[PDB]
């Protein structure tokens, strides 16, 4: 029927067949103008629809609309000329043919719905779609043919249609012009996202995210100029979503499990499939669209080879190949980057929906399964479990995407070789197998190794916080071996788990070759007929590369699915549990009263005894009771039923009002003092300031050091139970509820403060003088100024009555009214914590596997080490001791470390490392070229005319080669394991000698954590992950030199293409750097702050329901949560970013290759043109992998840094001189200062001068002074603790500079002020240096009066002690230090106040001691308690840093004078 239509004939071979060809004015004339017409019309109602049930405000009109509408109106116009002239031109006696009717209209037709639907869309956020987007690029590339045909006809030289020329010729500008036009985002500036306002063509090569690579490399970026994610992602509108289907499922699960058997089984997968199956949909089509190209490229390669291999073609075909080849590289690299976008946001869609609900449920749990779980347990769970469940939804599409590629590839290959393929996939299948034997060896090694870390860990905290007592006692050297041997125990395992990984890169890197060997071996020696061919050989390497890559990722996928499992397992538990039951408490207005009790009877268990039984009372509106019992009677017990934490077992309680709730155990959050009290409510002044003033809260806010705005928590200040008490009482005073339920609020504090907050806050005229008050307590002080007492006993009301009426009962309350009040005074001081802030991690930056195929043996690694090394930080307890806030107040008044990390590791290996990397690249060039021989060799020969030497030949040396690479690949990777080993080994022994010999300044400006965490972090990093890195990166910069040399060999002029896309490489390069490491910071700030948050939650969960207050902090939750959704999209889009332009850059450096080998084809071969694309095919993502390992490697190095500045800090004056004392130095206690001036710091004033007094041998000396008089600077003068500004000390007749540090201080002893014991047993705390026997050790303890404990211990002297001698009381923690000093019994003594917290029989003890043992020695004593000093032969008196008065003490008292004065003010006498 066509031909009618039209006049020519639709398609003959004469056409083509030709050197020269094209398509007739026929087949161009119909069907190239029937496609692109076709998408316009079918699927233009759709749009119509979409837009018209959707249709908004119309938006501003801009320059572009007005281009757009009128280039279209020009389109019109000209057509209907073309129509008009057409039809003019010939009417009578023409039957002219409808192809010059039917055209014409149809583009008339067209453009009238162009109009139409770009109007539309002036009604929708994105203006350009993809719609029309595609239509012009549809009709461009159908419309190239006619403008080749149409040309050449005018050319070739005919003139016989020159209008229909100029008018299509004219159109087809004016549609480039519009599609040019069709991508300018033409934006409204809305500072959200210009993610939804965004053309088709930004869309799809993410040319927006450009801007914030422009302004973070200028700057740096902080959180505010991040943008927003979209309401889509917000975590109000997930939640909402998850919960509807949660709640849908749960319930017919449950019903499920209630019918069987007669705690659900699959509920959570679902509720997610049926979420989130829309996006699956999408990417697992779009993953099935780019699976087809895999096997795309093959095929033009085996074309190319053909074409190249002959002579009489044509070149079109050459062409025509190089183009498709281009076009379809392109066309799959953007598919590709947007199912990795799609599959990602919907994996940290997941995550959040999970992390956020999970949150929700955990403030509404029942008290059972809460009590079952642990406060850490929890967090972790939250911490682990959904990031485990997020990489599971990140690479799911994988499994299908496998079975598919594995059994096409295998297709084609039988199809290209025979039988023989068989013999290469077992090879590539056994592989697997082996991998496995060695994971789990790796995985046994790593156990111990981490086993071993932790104890060193444990050693390392309590040397670094208590670095004062070494010094004293001169200790160091002892530690050092003690971890030295730590070290070395967990070196040998390094480098056994170090070498076993060595073996399992080895099978990976050399499997290709071996596959090659083998299949072409057994090809061409199973049949003599079988002759090989440049194209089948290339084509089957290149089969081979494609498939190499599931087969290897399939075991993963498989292992990680069951860790999944039983993750999900156990947060289906926790967001499946049961709820508290609340159908006992009513909140009704009773009125008549505001407490009822009808009988109740509580339990605390599910069905055990009830802890409260048979409880009737009713107390009215404002009235003070007070609830008193023994111990375990029940009373916080009877406050939580009232709270309703129990289980209901019989009766009701009315309840009329709100309800406060002051617990036993305070719990503070983490701010402000101002924060705490306000605890969300609008400041005010009249009552803020009465609050403060009335809880006795005013003296002490005076003396912190920020005031009311001082940080306290777990990250502060941490109080005593003194102020942490008041700051609550404080808080339920501040909220102004009507119920008060106060659960002993004066316990910790003093008689004076506790009488002063009685008389000021609760009682008879008070702040709360009208709320009823429900107060428990211990003590009888202020029972007579209450109205009515309740004796609680086994659980039961055993009397209730008035204070007079039960007096005159004359029973129980008689005895009970004894003296059981129990008094408390100030109870220690506050303790600041050192800043401990380090979540640096490894596994960054990196979402899958899938995006960096080459390397995920490492990638898989570090996720398992972090997420191994995240419990034991969780499950640690670190107990660096603590420091008392007033000593810390006191305390403040470049490509280079490459070349060092390379020193450390031996040039002289790295020599030889790379040169056999560089030998292994040769040995495979030469394998493809003897390949390359190999398939020349063919066309010489044929059938019946191969010998059998050259079928040897050809492949004996084949398997040299391949043997060749092997072994020298061996060698490299066997070295580079031990280069390692040893690098470690050097850099932690080098650092701890060094970092254990500082001085003090550096000890108190740096805080313990910072000093703590190089010892574990950096040491961990410099000794796993970075090894890995540095041994891929040189691979990936090896394969692709490799690929170009070869390239360039070929052909010579291809030299030209290297400059200019280096230039463009290296800058692309260093824009994604500049940017990403900014972000990779934000993204670790951000995150700690929500695990705080639902730790602090979950301990105190009571307080926060009793005050009602839990949308709050639900909305503090969400807004945690959406902080850190918005920073880790910033990088996941930047990822994608980076693709686009390099493998744009790497399908440009392949295109060129083929196009330069069409027209210098004549001197080449077919094969020569094999070897050249069949390794460029796989150039491209090799960049992209190459910039992503070089931009991890550049953010580890800055673990050698950190670990080499504090390997050169400042030392200390010399452990040993040679200037030895006599023997026997300290043969007499003669000390004598001349003019002695000190200085702690240089920036800092002296703070001792003047100082020269004589101290005689065998005399008692008491130091006594003001505050801030410099008495403690005397002690850290004698152990050269400091330096000497002025003057020198003379002990001896030998001054303390010359003689050794270490050799003084031996001789030496000193009572610590705050008596710390190290870890260990009871024989390490009294002589680490085991030196004495215990015969003398048995000896001690009889003097010291502790022979009596230590005799009957568990054991004698080999009894272990926790943290801090935990296990041992505090009585003979001081009383053992005391002991410690006894047996070196050195000459001099310096003794200190120690004896405060000495309980007074012991202080006693103690106190004779002194006088009894040392007699033949001299003490000098720095002490407060003036009554204590009076036995002193001479008293020296400090004002501010001068000596003043040094006499006898009844001399002192005698003369009237500033140490009379003290006396007379202290009355001593
Ligand atoms: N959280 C709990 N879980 C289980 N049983 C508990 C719990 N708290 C208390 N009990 C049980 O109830 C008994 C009484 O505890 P409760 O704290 O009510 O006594 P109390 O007299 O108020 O104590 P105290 O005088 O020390 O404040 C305990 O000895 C224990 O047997
Ligand atoms: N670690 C330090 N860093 C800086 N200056 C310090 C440090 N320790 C002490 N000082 C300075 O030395 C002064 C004297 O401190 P020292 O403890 O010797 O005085 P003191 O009169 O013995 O104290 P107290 O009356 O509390 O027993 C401090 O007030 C302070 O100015
Ligand atoms: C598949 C397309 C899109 C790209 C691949 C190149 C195409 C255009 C080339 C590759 C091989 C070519 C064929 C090679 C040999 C012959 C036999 C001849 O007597 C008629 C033309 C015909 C059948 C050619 C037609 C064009 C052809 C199919
Ligand atoms: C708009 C762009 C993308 C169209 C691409 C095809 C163009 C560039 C091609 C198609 C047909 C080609 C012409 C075909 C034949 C000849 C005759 C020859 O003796 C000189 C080159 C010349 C004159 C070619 C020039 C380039 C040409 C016009
Ligand atoms: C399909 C899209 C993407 C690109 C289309 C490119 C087409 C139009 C190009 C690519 C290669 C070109 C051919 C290359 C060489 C010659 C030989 C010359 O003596 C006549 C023109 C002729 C035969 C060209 C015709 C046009 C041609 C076939
Ligand atoms: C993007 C596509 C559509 C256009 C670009 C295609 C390029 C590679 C094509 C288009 C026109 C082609 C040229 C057209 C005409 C001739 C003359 C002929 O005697 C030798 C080949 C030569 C010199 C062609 C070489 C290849 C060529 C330059
Ligand atoms: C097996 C191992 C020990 C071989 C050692 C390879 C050495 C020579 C290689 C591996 C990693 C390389 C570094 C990787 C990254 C960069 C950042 C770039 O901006 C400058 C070069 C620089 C700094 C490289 C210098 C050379 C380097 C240190
Ligand atoms: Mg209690």
């Amino acid at each position: 029927m066509l031909e009618k239509f039209c006049n020519s004939t639709f398609w003959n071979s004469s056409f083509l067949d030709s050197p020269e060809a094209d398509l007739p004015l026929c087949f161009e004339q119909t069907v190239l103008v029937w496609i692109p017409l076709g998408y316009l019309w079918l699927l233009a109602p759709w749009q119509l629809l979409h837009v018209y049930k959707s249709r908004t405000k119309r938006s501003s009109t801009t320059k572009l609309y007005l281009a757009k509408q009128v280039f279209v109106g020009f389109l019109l116009i000209l057509a209907a000329i073309e129509l008009a002239l057409v039809l003019t031109e010939d009417s009578g006696q023409a039957t002219v043919p409808a192809v010059r009717y039917t055209n014409p209209s149809l583009y008339l037709g067209t453009w009238l719905l162009v109009l139409l639907i770009q109007y539309s869309r002036q009604w929708c956020v994105q203006k350009n779609s993809w719609f029309l987007s595609l239509f012009w690029i549809l009709s461009i590339l159908c419309g190239t043919f006619q403008f080749q045909t149409l040309i050449r006809t005018l050319l070739q030289g005919d003139n016989s249609n020159l209008a229909y020329s100029c008018l299509f010729f004219i159109s087809y500008g004016f549609q480039i012009l519009i599609l040019i036009f069709s991508a300018f985002s033409e934006n409204n500036e809305s500072s959200n996202n210009p993610s939804s306002i965004a053309s088709f063509l930004s869309s799809i090569t993410y040319s927006w995210y450009d801007s914030i690579i422009l302004k973070g490399y200028k700057r740096p970026l902080t959180l505010e100029d991040v943008w927003e994610v979209d309401e889509e992602m917000k975590t109000k509108t997930l939640v909402s979503k998850f919960e509807t289907h949660m709640k849908r499922e749960l319930q017919k699960a449950r019903r499920a499990l209630q019918r069987r058997q007669e705690v659900p089984k699959s509920w959570l997968m679902k509720a997610l499939f049926k979420t989130f199956y829309m996006v699956l949909l999408k990417s697992f089509l779009l993953k099935l669209v780019n699976d087809i190209f895999t096997f795309v490229s093959p095929q033009l390669l085996k074309l190319l080879i053909s074409f190249a291999s002959d002579r009489d073609t044509y070149l079109w075909i050459g062409y025509l190949c190089a183009i498709l080849l281009f076009t379809a590289a392109l066309i799959q690299s953007f598919c590709l980057q947007c199912y990795f976008q799609l599959c990602f946001k919907l994996g940290v869609k997941v995550r959040t929906a999970i992390m956020a609900s999970v949150y929700k449920k955990a403030l509404t749990l029942s008290n059972l399964a809460r009590k079952e779980y642990t406060v850490g347990e929890t967090v972790n769970l939250m911490s682990v479990d959904a990031q485990k469940l997020m990489d599971v939804t990140n690479f799911m599409h994988m499994l299908w995407s496998s079975v598919l590629q594995i059994v096409l590839s295998i297709f084609f290959l039988w199809r290209e070789l025979g039988p023989s393929v068989l013999a290469g996939v077992g090879v590539m299948v056994l592989v697997i197998p082996i991998n496995a034997i060695l994971s789990t060896k790796s995985k046994t090694i790593q156990v111990k190794n981490m086993k071993n870390k932790d104890k060193r860990l444990k050693i390392m905290n309590e040397i670094l916080s208590g670095i004062k007592i070494l010094k004293y006692f001169a200790w160091e050297p002892s530690f050092r071996d003690q971890v030295q041997n730590l070290r070395k125990k967990e070196l040998k395992n390094l480098l056994a788990f170090s070498q076993l990984q060595c073996v399992v890169i080895f099978v990976f890197q050399l499997t290709p070759v071996l596959v090659s060997v083998v299949t072409f071996s057994v090809y061409v020696l199973v049949d003599s007929n079988n002759i090989l061919d440049a194209q089948k050989a290339f084509t089957s390497i290149t089969l081979f590369n494609i498939l190499r890559f599931p087969l290897s990722m399939l075991p993963m996928m498989i292992s990680s699915m069951l860790q999944a499992s039983v993750s999900t397992e156990r947060l289906e538990k926790y967001l499946g549990g049961d709820d508290l039951d609340t159908s006992a408490i009513r909140h009704d207005c009773n009125f008549d009263k505001a407490m009822q009790f009808s009988e109740a009877s509580f339990t605390w268990e599910h069905d055990s005894e009830a802890t409260v039984r048979d409880v009737n009372l009713d107390i009215m509106a404002g009235q003070l009771v007070a609830v008193i019992g023994p111990v375990g009677s029940g009373k916080s017990s009877l406050i939580s039923a009232m709270l309703g934490e129990m289980e209901n077992v019989h009766g009701h309680i009315t309840i009329k009002g709100t309800t406060a709730y002051v617990p036993q155990q305070s719990w503070i959050q983490n701010g402000t003092i101002k924060d705490n009290i306000l605890f969300g409510t609008e400041f005010n002044e009249k009552r803020y300031q009465q609050v403060l003033e009335a809880c006795a809260l005013l003296p002490d806010l005076e003396m912190l050091p920020g005031g009311d705005l001082a940080e306290i928590g777990e990250k502060g200040i941490n109080l005593s139970g003194g102020q942490k008490q008041r700051i609550s009482l404080a808080r339920a005073t501040y909220q102004n509820l009507d119920i008060y339920l106060l659960d002993d609020p004066l316990s910790a504090v003093d008689a004076h403060v506790g009488k002063h907050i009685f008389n000021k806050v609760l009682g008879p005229n008070g702040l709360l003088k009208g709320k009823t008050r429900l107060l428990v307590t211990h003590s009888m002080h202020f029972l007579p100024q209450v109205d009515e007492i309740v004796v609680l006993g086994n659980g039961t009301i055993v009397e209730k009555g008035s204070y007079s009426a039960l007096l005159a009962k004359k029973g129980e309350f008689a005895k009970n009214l004894k003296t059981f009040l129990r008094h408390t005074g100030p109870e220690e001081e506050a303790t600041v914590h050192d800043g401990s802030e380090e979540e640096d991690d490894d596994y960054g930056l990196i979402s899958s596997v899938e995006e960096i195929p080459e390397d995920a043996a490492s990638i898989t690694m570090r996720r398992e080490n972090s997420f191994r090394r995240t419990l034991s930080r969780s499950s640690r307890s670190n107990g660096r001791h603590l420091k008392s806030l007033r000593n810390s107040l006191k305390t403040r008044n470049k490509f280079s470390i490459y070349l060092e990390y390379l020193q450390a590791i031996g040039l002289f290996s790295i020599f030889f490392i790379i040169l056999a990397f560089v030998m292994n690249s040769v040995a495979f060039i030469g394998s493809n070229l003897w390949l390359s021989a190999w398939t020349s060799d063919s066309k010489i020969f044929n059938s019946t005319d191969y010998p059998a030497s050259q079928r040897d030949m050809r492949v004996g040396v084949y398997g040299a080669l391949g043997l060749a690479q092997g072994i020298f690949v061996f060698i490299a990777h066997f070295w580079s394991a031990f280069g390692f080993v040893h690098a470690s080994n050097i850099l932690h022994k080098q650092l701890l000698n060094n970092i254990l010999r500082a001085p003090m300044r550096f000890f108190d400006t740096t805080p313990t954590g910072r000093i703590v965490n190089r010892f574990a972090g950096d040491i961990s990093t410099v000794d796993d992950t970075l090894p890995q890195s540095l041994r891929s990166w040189i691979t990936c910069f090896l394969g692709i030199i490799s690929t170009l040399v070869m390239i360039c060999m070929a052909t010579p002029v291809f030299t030209i293409i290297v400059i200019p896309l280096g230039i463009i490489y290296v800058s692309v390069q260093m824009f994604y750097v500049s940017t990403s490491r900014q972000l990779r910071r934000l993204d670790s700030v951000t995150r700690s702050p929500i695990y705080s948050h639902f730790s602090e939650t979950v301990s105190g969960l009571p307080v926060i329901r009793a005050f009602e207050h839990q949308q709050r902090f639900l909305k503090h939750n969400e807004v945690r949560i959406d902080t850190n959704q918005k920073c880790v999209f910033s990088w996941i889009t930047s990822n994608r970013w980076l693709a686009i332009r390099l493998e744009l850059v790497g399908n440009l450096t392949v295109f060129f290759s083929a196009l330069m080998m069409v027209i210098y084809r004549d001197t080449l071969s077919g094969d020569t043109v094999g070897f050249v694309l069949s390794n460029a095919l796989n150039i491209t993502q090799t960049l992209n992998w190459l910039v992503r390992m070089t931009s991890e490697i550049e953010t580890n190095i800055v673990a050698v840094e950190r670990i080499t500045e504090y390997t050169k800090v400042e030392n200390e004056a010399p452990w040993v001189t040679d200037k030895r004392p006599p023997p026997d130095w300290p043969s007499k206690g003669k000390i004598q200062f001349n003019n002695y001036q000190v200085r702690y710091r240089p920036e800092l004033d002296l703070v001792l001068r003047g100082i020269t007094c004589d101290i005689g041998s065998m005399e008692k000396i008491g130091v006594v002074g003001r505050t801030g008089a410099g008495k403690s600077s005397l002690t850290n003068c004698l152990f050269r603790i400091l330096e000497a500004a002025g003057g020198q000390i003379i002990i001896d007749g030998v001054d303390i500079a010359s003689i050794g540090l270490h050799d003084l201080r031996e001789k030496l002893t000193i009572i610590p002020q705050d008596p710390i014991l190290f870890s260990g047993s009871l024989r390490m705390n009294l002589d680490p240096f085991n030196n004495y026997s215990d015969e003398e050790i048995w000896k001690a303890l009889e003097l010291a009066h502790l022979k009596s404990f230590v005799a009957s211990l568990q054991l004698g002297l080999s009894h272990e002690v926790t943290e801090a001698g935990g296990n041992l009381s505090i009585g003979q923690r001081q009383l053992l230090c005391l002991g410690r000093a006894l047996l070196r019994k050195s000459k001099i003594l310096v003794l200190d106040q120690a004896t405060a917290a000495v309980d007074l029989e012991t202080d006693n003890l103690i106190q004779t001691t002194i006088q009894n043992e040392f007699a033949h020695c001299t003490v000098i004593t720095i002490a407060h308690r003036l009554h204590t000093i009076m036995d002193s032969d001479k008293v020296m008196v400090l004002d501010n840093g001068k000596i003043i008065e040094c006499g006898s003490p009844e001399e002192l008292l005698q003369i009237p004078g500033p140490f009379y004065f003290m006396a007379k003010e202290a009355g001593i006498e």
